RNA sequence: AUCGCUGUGAAGAUGCAGUGUAUCCGCGGCUAGACGGAAAGACCCCGUGAACCUUUACUGUAGCUUUGCACUGGACUUUG
């Protein structure tokens, strides 16, 4: 009953509409910018924004390339 | 207009009966009677009366506790 928008999770899709538990929509999926309820108020507004998502969602692993190269140097002094 | 006695009597009499005493009226005292006064007996019984206490009386119930379903999610596994 939700529209998923991210894929780096355990079961996060982007174009499948799944039926999940009621508390899993309320407290996690909706308030994190990660879904919206299956309403027909902007369901045709999703279809005019299908090519704005293909920019930032692809750099999401590309900006995690060189940022990860300073995460494993282990240069924190205790 | 308020005596004793002995009987009688709702069964212990100033008042009935019979009979003895006894002029009329205070004051001071004493308490034997007036089943003296005081409190619609406290004991006892009664009431399909009450109240409050008790419990292993009856019926409940606050509180405590158990599980089901809500609030309440994902993710692998032991597992059917």
């Amino acid at each position: 009953e939700v529209i998923l928008l991210e894929k780096v999770a355990n079961l996060g899709n982007l174009g499948d509409k799944v039926n999940i538990k009621g508390g899993y929509a309320r407290n996690f999926l909706l308030p994190q910018g990660k879904a919206t309820v299956a309403t027909a108020e902007n369901v045709a507004a999703f279809e005019a924004r299908r090519a704005e998502l293909e920019k930032a969602a692809a750099e999401k692993k590309a900006a995690a390339e060189a940022r990860a190269a300073q995460l494993s140097e282990l240069v924190v002094t205790l």
